């Protein structure tokens, strides 16, 4: 689980979207794995707008930080789960890291601000849903 806010903003995994993000929903997209819902608060996260390929990610099944070199954001095959059909998930950035079910949602940062968040993984890889296009973000 894991969640980036900012501004009036709250950036989660769609397929982890709860009742409420759909009630105050902004934009969503399938094949990011992307969902965006309105709050009332001020958020705590900035936004990386660079093109950073290392940064430090949060790894929940670990309780620990780990330092990875990452992928430019691309289109990549994603097996069939019980989320969505197999599909190629667009904007995904891999690196080689621990992840396992429930890491989903742990951010991506670099010395700028926030990349990303943690979308899939397995055998050693893990994946990161990239925010760093969505210019509307901060404003
Ligand atoms: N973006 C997607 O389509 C996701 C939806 C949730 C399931 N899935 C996925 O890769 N989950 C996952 C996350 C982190 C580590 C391992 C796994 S699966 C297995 C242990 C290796 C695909
Ligand atoms: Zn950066």
């Amino acid at each position: 689980s894991g969640a980036i806010y900012v501004g009036n903003y709250r950036v989660v995994n769609r397929h982890l979207a709860t009742h409420n993000d759909w009630a105050n929903l902004v934009w969503e997209d399938s094949s990011r794995d992307l969902l965006v819902s309105s709050t009332t608060a001020q958020g705590c996260d900035t936004i990386a707008r660079c093109d950073c390929q290392t940064g430090v990610y949060y790894c929940s099944s670990r309780r620990k930080h780990y330092p990875v070199s990452f992928s430019k954001p691309s289109l990549i095959f994603v097996e069939a789960s019980e989320y969505y059909p197999a599909r190629y998930q667009s904007h995904l950035m891999l690196a080689v890291g621990h992840s396992e079910p429930g890491d989903c949602g742990g951010i991506l940062r670099c010395q700028h601000g926030v990349v990303g968040i943690v979308s899939t993984g397995g055998n050693g890889l893990v994946g990161f849903a990239d925010v760093r296009d969505l210019l509307w973000l901060d404003e």
